[PDB]
């Protein structure tokens, strides 16, 4: 009654440490190894899978005490995979200055600080009670605990190994336990029948990298894989013609983009970045490669932001006249610019790049594709243009404009974006004020600066498609 599942995936994460595994490919694995304190109810308030009401998980209950503090009462007798009982000490360590948000924690969780709330040190009240605290007020704590930043780690084991080594031999509380990790190849996990929640329904899960999507489709058809990920609308007709198979597709709260290494002289200033942005004909790409199923957002602005979503914001601009003028102004040499892509790790990455290369040729810029294999990513000094994505992981516009593009983020710190001082001051501002017209307007000003500066260029939200045998009723791919 419990099958061993074989899952053909687009990629494999670089680690299984849950924060450092945040990517398009990590969470589907780490969400089976680890649990959170609370979980989102994806079908609350009539939502078709993107609901936000919070429900108990490792925490049986919780109470917001004040604008800075939330007490969690933990489930008792929850076992980590190595037999150690989870306690409030583990939860406190998970959100500690040492592990997550303090100064030295950046050396090993590079993005921990940028993706953290303004935490203060947790307080352990007793074995099963912990208080999560923030130095300044925020309403986001509880929902943050249901996010991909909330996965609970075992303090003693993790601290002994350290972040990096723990990521190669992870121990969690989740329904599946670690068996093996081969970089750029596979992860195997097995049923944890000591799980505190519903008994696992699969005996084992193997996530196998299959880089080419047509090979993933063919492996589903042959029975080599039970489930495959990261397909496109074009694959659906063929798969659905097999009575034993099916596809599922939906718009995801994630956007595809391209971005720049702004430490490189050719992109240190906005003119050539903005020229490349203004020449992207998004409706043509969507009609050609996505069967008109991918969604083009009106800026860095998504409905899940709730009170900081602007439903009346203007479209992102397409203006080849202005693009040509900026190519001339920038002083651009005609020298080819590389665009690195890890094959089709992002669905339609290579065919979308080929369409954009032609769009860029029409404005006088020569862009060359550099298609590489997993593990073959270039050193930052050899990177110029590259593709990326951002998952919109909070019900607030703080993520990902501030997380990724704010003064504490990687776009400014690692990739060298010298953002206007006004942008960094508005990032600081929205983070210290509550939902209101000043906050809503500040996000619209950040969005405008983002478009004028072009540190990245938003393409669209992909229509994500997965496929599986109909007789495989549980699919651990999100
Ligand atoms: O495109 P990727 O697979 O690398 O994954 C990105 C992360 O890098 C990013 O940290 C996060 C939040 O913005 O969204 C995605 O998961």
């Amino acid at each position: 009654e419990r099958r061993a599942l074989k899952i053909g995936v687009n990629g494999i994460p670089v680690t299984l440490e849950p924060i450092n595994a945040i990517s398009n490919v990590g969470p589907r694995i780490v969400n089976q190894i680890f649990d959170t304190l609370v979980v989102r109810d994806f079908f609350s308030n009539g939502a078709p899978g993107n609901g936000i009401n919070l429900m108990p998980s490792l925490a049986e209950s919780w109470e917001r005490i004040d604008d800075k503090s939330v007490r969690f009462k933990l489930r008792q007798k929850v076992m980590f995979h190595d037999g150690v009982e989870m306690t409030a000490d583990d939860v406190a360590y998970t959100f500690s200055s040492e592990r997550l948000w303090g100064p030295d924690a950046i050396k090993v969780i590079p993005l921990g600080g940028s993706y953290a709330l303004d935490f203060d040190e947790p307080v352990v009240e007793d074995k099963y009670t912990v208080v999560i605290r923030t130095k300044t007020p925020t309403p986001l704590t509880e929902s943050y605990m249901a996010s991909w930043m909330g996965r609970i780690v075992p303090k003693a084991y993790y601290k002994t190994l350290g972040t990096a080594a723990f990521g190669n031999k992870p121990v969690g509380t989740g329904p599946y336990k670690f068996v093996e990790f081969v970089a750029n190849d596979r992860v195997v996990i097995e049923a944890n029948d000591a799980y505190w929640g519903l008994k696992p329904t699969a005996s084992k899960i193997t996530y196998q990298l299959v880089a080419e999507p047509a090979t993933r489709v063919a492996g589903l058809i042959s029975g080599e894989y039970d489930i495959v990920t990261t397909l496109t609308p074009d694959d659906m007709a063929l798969i659905n013609s097999y009575p034993d198979l099916e596809t599922r597709g939906n718009i995801v709260e994630n956007f595809h983009m391209f971005t720049f290494n702004m430490n490189q002289p050719v992109f240190q200033s906005k003119p050539l970045r903005r020229a490349l942005a203004l020449a992207v004909n998004r409706p043509l790409i969507v009609q050609s490669l996505w069967m008109n199923k991918a969604t083009i957002p009106n800026g860095f602005n998504f409905p899940n932001y709730g009170k900081t979503f602007d439903p009346n914001r203007r479209a992102m601009e397409y203006n080849i006249e202005e693009a040509k003028r900026l190519v001339k102004e920038s002083g651009y040499d005609g020298t080819p610019i590389t665009y690195h892509t890890m094959g089709n790790y992002y669905a339609n990455a290579v065919p979308a790049l080929m369409m954009m290369i032609e769009m860029w040729k029409q404005i006088g810029v020569t862009v060359v594709p550099k298609v590489y294999a997993p593990g073959g990513a270039p050193k930052d000094q050899d990177s110029y243009m590259r593709n990326w994505s951002n998952g919109q992981w909070m019900t607030d516009a703080w993520a990902t404009m501030i997380c990724e593009f704010g003064p504490k983020g990687q776009v400014q710190k690692r990739w060298g974006w010298k953002a206007p001082a006004e942008f960094n001051d508005l990032c600081t501002k929205v983070s210290q004020i509550p939902d209101s017209k000043e906050r809503f307007d500040a996000f619209n000003r950040l969005r405008d600066i983002f478009e004028e500066e072009a540190p990245a260029v938003i393409l669209y939200q992909p229509f994500d498609v997965y496929a599986a045998r109909k007789d495989v009723h549980w699919r651990p791919i999100s």
